[PDB]
């Protein structure tokens, strides 16, 4: 038997966790005793697009990183199985939690993901999704990476993988070369931390979220020249304002994560040295 491979029949819905425009993510219970014994896995599957979450699929089942999502297995079109994180995303949780969590703990989160991230990096693949919904809360202390649903492979001596389909692009957290030529090196990566450690810094509020904050930059009412009037705006050096509440010494760790070149940027090493020194 393969402890890897989930038998359908098994897998008993609970209830749903989220889910996307073509993908969603289901609390499950395994459970081949038939007594409600087994255990509870997070199921991703896609809404009734296969070939991408095969793919998924097996970056996930190659990656180790405790603060990566663990693989569990598939399940036979196909399911993908992972461990479930009850407290959800930090996008869910920071809202709810913000007498739990302190500075201290938010330098610790940011250093987690930029671990995570670097351990991807190393692996030669772009992410191309870092935001605070896909950072799942394993415990008031762990983060881990949940969500690897627009990764690609960058090629060796290659920096970069050029993108065909933008169709669901988060356009609010990607960098100039990604809005203007569809670029995704890891240095772009790097430019949606920055945008993720903004959102964990103001606990996730809507009324502050990259979208809202970019909008009332560039005006709301620009229709389809938006990521144009985006581009220009970031052309000026015009960037998401400071947390409130948050000290200058992150926030210019924020901005190095937005240098306009990729090569200007601050890398994932780097950054981790940076919070790091703040924490000591
Ligand atoms: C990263 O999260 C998502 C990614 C894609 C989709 Cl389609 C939905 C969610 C989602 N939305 N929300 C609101 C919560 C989600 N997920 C969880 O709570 C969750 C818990 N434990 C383990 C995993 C693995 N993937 N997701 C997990």
């Amino acid at each position: 038997v393969d402890p890897t491979h989930f038998e359908k029949r098994f897998l008993k819905r609970i209830r749903d966790l989220g889910e996307g425009h073509f993908g969603k993510v289901e609390l499950c219970r395994y459970d081949p005793e038939g007594d409600n014994t087994g255990e509870q896995v997070a199921v991703k599957s896609l809404k009734p697009h296969i070939a991408d979450l095969k793919k998924e699929i097996e970056i996930l089942r190659n990656l180790y990183h405790e603060n990566i999502v663990k693989y569990k297995g598939i399940c036979t079109g196909i399911k993908l199985i992972m461990e479930f994180l009850p407290s959800g995303s930090l996008k869910e949780y920071l809202p709810k939690n913000k007498n739990k969590i302190n500075l201290k703990q938010q330098l610790k989160y940011a250093v987690q993901i930029c671990k995570g991230m670097d351990y991807l990096g190393s692996r030669q693949y772009v992410h191309r999704d870092l935001a605070a919904r896909n950072v799942l809360v394993e415990s008031e202390h762990q983060v881990k990476i949940g969500d690897f649903g627009l990764t690609k492979a960058i090629e060796t001596d290659k920096e970069y993988y050029t993108v065909k389909d933008d169709r669901d692009s988060p356009v609010f957290w990607y960098a100039p070369e990604c809005l203007m030529q569809s670029k995704f090196y890891i240095a772009s990566d790097v430019w949606s931390f920055g945008v993720t450690l903004h959102e964990l810094l103001t606990y996730c509020d809507s009324d502050s979220s990259p979208m809202a904050l970019f909008l009332k930059m560039i005006g709301p009412t620009h229709g389809q020249m938006t990521v144009t009037r985006l581009v220009n705006t970031l052309k000026e050096g015009k960037r998401l304002p400071c947390p409130p509440n948050c000290p200058d010494e992150v926030y210019q760790l924020m901005r190095k994560c937005w240098e306009f070149q990729p090569s200007n940027r601050t890398s994932f090493q780097n950054l981790i040295e940076g919070f790091e020194a703040l924490l000591k």
